[PDB]
């Protein structure tokens, strides 16, 4: 297929603002220094480069991720979005667990919509 014309840009946004779930108690949805500005020299320290779902929504509807078979760009910025969780709040936390949860769901939203679209 390298021809493809890309997935529909408000459909991929579609696909990640159902990421964001109650369960996981919406700690992905916005960025973490939107939440806790004054967290920005600690959290950076750690996590250089950051994610959050709102983000991800807007660069879906600019087509960031439209042109990737397989969502490869989309499955990489929830994989931040996990690893910066884990790493800032430690692997023993209830937050690392929350991540892990995410990621895996994540995933399997993000194949089931390529097998889905194609
Ligand atoms: C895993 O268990 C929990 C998870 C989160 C909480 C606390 C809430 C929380 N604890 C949070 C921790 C983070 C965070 C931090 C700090 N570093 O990475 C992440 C991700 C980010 C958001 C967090 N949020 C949600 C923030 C307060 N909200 C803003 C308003 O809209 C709803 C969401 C409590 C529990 Cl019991």
């Amino acid at each position: 297929n390298l021809y493809f014309q890309g997935y529909n840009e408000a459909d991929v946004a579609a696909l990640v603002r159902s990421l964001d779930r109650a369960e996981d108690h919406h700690i992905f949805a916005v960025d973490v220094l939107e939440t806790y500005p004054y967290l920005a020299e600690s959290y950076t320290k750690v996590c250089p480069r950051r994610c959050d779902l709102a983000t991800a929504a807007q660069k879906a509807l600019e087509g960031a991720y439209s042109y990737d078979l397989r969502l490869e760009g989309l499955k990489a910025d929830i994989a931040l979005m996990a690893s910066n969780c884990v790493a800032y709040n430690g692997p023993t936390s209830a937050y690392a667990e929350t991540a892990a949860k995410f990621e895996r769901y994540a995933l399997e939203q993000i194949d089931a919509f390529v097998l889905e679209h194609n």
